[PDB]
């Protein structure tokens, strides 16, 4: 409250950590259905369906002009990556997959980098 403040987490490291992090996923085997935004014109269903699309080239552009407040908005549009993919895409599917995949991976790289 009003002059009462917990200690102070450091978090000068956070975006360096964040960009190193969003560079493994870019680099995994399986990043392939997220480097780009999915295209609206060619894929019957995804504008409509998806409310929010997002992409690992969206997240880097973002990270690398200051549109992340901090690291938790950075972590939810991870999250909306693999959430959006489960929303329209067959778990027994090689998309399908690949997104569980890169969750549990994203997921054990912030927990080791952060918690």
């Amino acid at each position: 409250s009003m002059s009462v403040k917990k200690p102070k987490r450091d978090d000068s490291k956070d975006l360096a950590l964040c960009s190193m992090i969003l560079t493994e996923m870019e680099t995994h085997e399986d990043a392939w259905p997220f480097l780009l935004p999915v295209n609206l014109k060619l894929v019957p269903g995804y504008k409509k369906v998806i409310k929010k699309p997002m992409d690992f080239s969206t997240i880097r552009e973002k990270l690398s002009s200051g549109q992340y407040p901090n690291l938790e908005t950075f972590a939810l549009d991870v999250r909306l990556v693999f959430d959006n993919c489960e929303t329209f895409n067959e778990d027994d599917s090689d998309i399908g997959r690949a997104g569980h995949n890169m969750r549990k991976y994203f997921e054990k790289k912030w927990t080791d980098t952060f918690k």
